[PDB]
């Protein structure tokens, strides 16, 4: 049942050392590629980063940006990150066997909406295949974009470390859906 | 496999009048609600429109805005709309038994990304239940927002007509997924 896949999927920020077969990632990209999109533009592009030096570069730029973010963060965001024990450290950016970078085509109508919709598909497909992921959004996308020679027509949306999950922390709660009818 | 569900799912712009059980629609919201989100804020909000008067108001406000849009659109979207023989009339906004209005909580971090990801889950769940949908995005959400007394805290992201498909048109093609390694 799809609800079972969705309910069981949780963030994974800690991965096994072993590298999953690329076929599993490709499968999940093929699932995502079946998603709808504005104008059927299919505005998602994928970059699979496996090179260890490059992952380390990405980790370093993101951690340097997170350090500044964590120094400055305030209020609700700070409290949430503190209560979940987040810090600027992002070891998974180096340790995950794959970094799946997801880009949107700037010129496509509803490109960013469509790519995030497709990311929904992608995440469920990774769960189906027994892989873990976290949608990681660093403070400064441009620095990561430059590291991988991103063309001007593309926009990095999210970094998805992918790998075999390793002793994940539990899924956070979900409040029940409360619907409204006709009008607020 | 999830791939088969994703491959099968296509736009539905032709609906039966027959009303699906509410639980079939609620199921899809329950699946979507299991999705990840920025800071686990669960920033989606659902408004189920069924009242025929209100559906008509929404339809006419959207059609007016579309008619102006179709008079003025140019470039690639105009070319695609023309070759698909799209027009500004939106009968599915009356014919669908449900208009599911999906909102994002503006104050939540990565609210829009998170809601569109959940919409990806939602569309797959609707397909699992044999329901059809189209992510309808009219040119002027503000007028629709006002019609349903949207609070200032929420942004209407998409109108999802939901119903039983009435022999919908075939799925459009998909280019092969575009996957690169390490750098562009
Ligand atoms: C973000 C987004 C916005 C969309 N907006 C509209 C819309 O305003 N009107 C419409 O008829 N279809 C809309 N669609 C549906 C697309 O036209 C459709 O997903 C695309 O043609 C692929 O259809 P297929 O899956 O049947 O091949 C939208 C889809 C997405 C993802
Ligand atoms: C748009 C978006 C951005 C996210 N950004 C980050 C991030 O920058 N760092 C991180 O650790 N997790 C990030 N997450 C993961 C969320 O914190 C996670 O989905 C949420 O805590 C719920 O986790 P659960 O499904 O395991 O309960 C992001 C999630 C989404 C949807
Ligand atoms: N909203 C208009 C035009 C339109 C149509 C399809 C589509 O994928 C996109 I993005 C826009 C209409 O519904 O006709
Ligand atoms: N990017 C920072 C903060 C962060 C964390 C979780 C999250 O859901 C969101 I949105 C932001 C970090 O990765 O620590
Ligand atoms: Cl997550
Ligand atoms: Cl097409
Ligand atoms: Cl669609
Ligand atoms: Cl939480
Ligand atoms: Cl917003
Ligand atoms: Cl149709």
């Amino acid at each position: 049942m799809l609800y079972d896949l969705a309910k069981k999927r949780k963030t994974v920020r800690r991965f096994k050392k072993e590298k999953p077969p690329l076929e599993d990632l490709i499968y999940s990209l093929k699932v995502a590629n079946e998603a709808p999109s504005g104008m059927n533009a299919q505005p998602w592009r994928f970059l699979i980063v496996e090179d260890e030096k490059l992952k380390g570069q990405i980790r370093r730029v993101c951690e340097r940006s997170e350090k500044t973010f964590y120094e400055n963060v305030r209020g609700r965001l700070k409290e949430w990150l503190d209560e979940k024990r987040f810090t600027w450290r992002k070891p998974f950016l180096k340790e995950a066997p794959y970094l799946l970078l997801v880009f949107s085509e700037k010129s496509a109508p509803y490109s960013r909406e469509s790519v995030w919709l497709a990311v929904g598909y992608l995440l469920l497909a990774l769960e189906e295949k027994g892989l873990g992921s976290v949608p990681y959004t660093p403070p400064d996308f441009r620095e990561v974009e430059k590291l991988v020679n991103t063309p001007s027509e593309l926009r990095l949306e999210v970094i998805l470390p992918v790998g075999y999950p390793d002793d994940p922390k539990p899924k956070y709660p979900r409040n029940e859906v409360i619907v409204r009818y006709n009008t607020f």
